[PDB]
């Protein structure tokens, strides 16, 4: 029931959505009784390298507002040397939680969600940003529409591209990750969710002789997309602009 001020405007805290390191996301009500999400960040113990990553992701979230509606709306913000307050639109639940709750996944729902993720990840790519770490928790359902919460600028290994393991990279990295999200939305498991051991799992994603199973499904376009996304060589892997012109996304 605590009330906070962001650029003069008063917000009434309804519940706490989540809490990062020195971060806290709340569900709030404004003076017009409209519902929003306020992210509070504590800069007390935050270093100069940390502050720039925060400033950069805010500016990117700010610029990409205009270019796409698949990026979470940033209404207002207040930045001081002590804290950050970001006033964003409120979603229902994140894709990671929603997929964990829903036993059955509708082909239309899946297709519509796939379309959204491609548009969001395409937008960040256009501006030169590659997330490099995509998991369903990065997406949020806002009125039956998937939206991108972060840009990997400011954690499960199942969605990692072989190139991220080989750096022990490029816009094609994000394609691999999106491929695993759709694979979970198609089969109900991640390509390597079978492997409990993390080092045996990492050895499998990097290995080409370890064949990923693509069971026969009533959706042949969905098979081709999954087969196209999950190619270990990023040069051989399908691009986002091509994925957007794919029959799976385009045909009724
Ligand atoms: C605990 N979970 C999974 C929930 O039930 C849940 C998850 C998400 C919810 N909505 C929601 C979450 C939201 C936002 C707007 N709405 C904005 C943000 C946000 C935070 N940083 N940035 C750059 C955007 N956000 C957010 O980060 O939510 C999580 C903490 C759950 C990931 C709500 Cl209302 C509930």
């Amino acid at each position: 029931f605590q009330s906070m001020s962001v650029k003069g405007r008063i917000y009434s805290i309804l519940k706490q959505i989540g809490s990062g390191g020195s971060s806290k996301v709340f569900q709030v009500l404004n003076e017009k009784k409209q519902i929003y999400a306020i992210k509070y960040v504590n800069l007390e113990e935050a270093d100069n390298q940390t502050l720039d990553s925060y400033r950069n992701e805010i500016a990117y979230l700010n610029k990409l507002q205009q270019h796409s509606d698949k990026i979470i709306r940033l209404y207002d913000y207040e930045i001081t040397d002590q804290y950050i307050y970001m006033v964003m639109e409120c979603g229902n639940i994140d894709l990671n939680g929603w997929l964990k709750k829903k036993k059955s996944i509708d082909p239309w729902e899946r297709k519509s969600y796939w379309k959204n993720m491609l548009e969001a990840v395409h937008t960040i790519h256009q501006h030169g940003i590659v997330h490099s770490d995509l998991k369903p928790a990065n997406f949020l359902i806002v009125d039956g529409m998937l939206k991108l919460i972060d840009f990997g600028i400011a954690g499960t290994v199942n969605y990692m591209p072989p190139e991220a393991i080989k750096d022990m990279i490029s816009p094609k990295s994000d394609v691999w990750s999106l491929g695993c999200i759709l694979y979970y939305m198609t089969y109900g498991k991640t390509p390597f969710q079978q492997i409990i051991n993390q080092i045996s799992k990492l050895h499998a994603i990097i290995d080409p002789n370890h064949e990923i199973e693509f069971p026969d499904i009533p959706e042949k376009d969905l098979q081709d997309v999954l087969k196209c996304c999950l190619k270990r060589d990023p040069k051989q892997r399908i691009s986002i602009p091509e994925l957007l012109a794919h029959p799976y996304v385009q045909i009724q």
